[PDB]
């Protein structure tokens, strides 16, 4: 419904933070501990990161060459993050396609901290979150289970 759906997105902050602390093991903000890392949403970051490392390599590269490409700051990302977000569910939403959004929003926000030195990952995480709210991203995900669901992606 409009509630679960509006309970993931709620989720995302969570999970965000947590899939960032795990994927960037020189930029600060991502290695501040997460916050409640054991959560159930911080268990779901983490093993979205283990899913990002294994299987969306490709996308990995694609996005660091685009913002070589790009030399994004902090103020012209969010025109950047949303032709790029959009452009990534133009065809449909699948989870390789989820994952892989996570995986351009720690991007983005390590290359804006790393050029300008001012911090970015909260603002990333606003994009993101607001991002799968936005484009039927949470209520596919609540179609599905919920976040929880990717407890269950297929990695070992």
């Amino acid at each position: 419904p409009s509630a679960s759906e509006e309970q993931v997105a709620q989720d995302t902050e969570e999970v965000f933070r947590s899939y960032v602390f795990y994927r960037h093991q020189a930029d600060p903000e991502m290695v501040t501990l997460p916050a409640q890392p054991s959560s159930t949403m911080g268990q779901v970051g983490r093993q979205l990161a283990i899913i990002g490392d294994d299987i969306n390599r490709r996308y990995d590269s694609e996005f660091q060459t685009m913002l070589q490409h790009l030399q994004p700051t902090a103020e012209n990302a969010y025109e950047y993050f949303t032709k790029i977000a959009t452009s990534l569910f133009e065809s449909g939403i699948n989870w390789r396609r989820v994952v892989a959004l996570l995986g351009f929003g720690y991007r983005l926000a390590l290359h804006v901290y790393q050029h300008g030195l001012t911090g970015f990952l909260g603002q990333v995480t606003r994009f993101v979150v607001d991002f799968m709210l936005h484009h039927c991203i949470a209520r596919w995900i609540a179609q599905r289970g919920g976040w929880v669901a990717a407890l269950n992606l297929g990695n070992g």
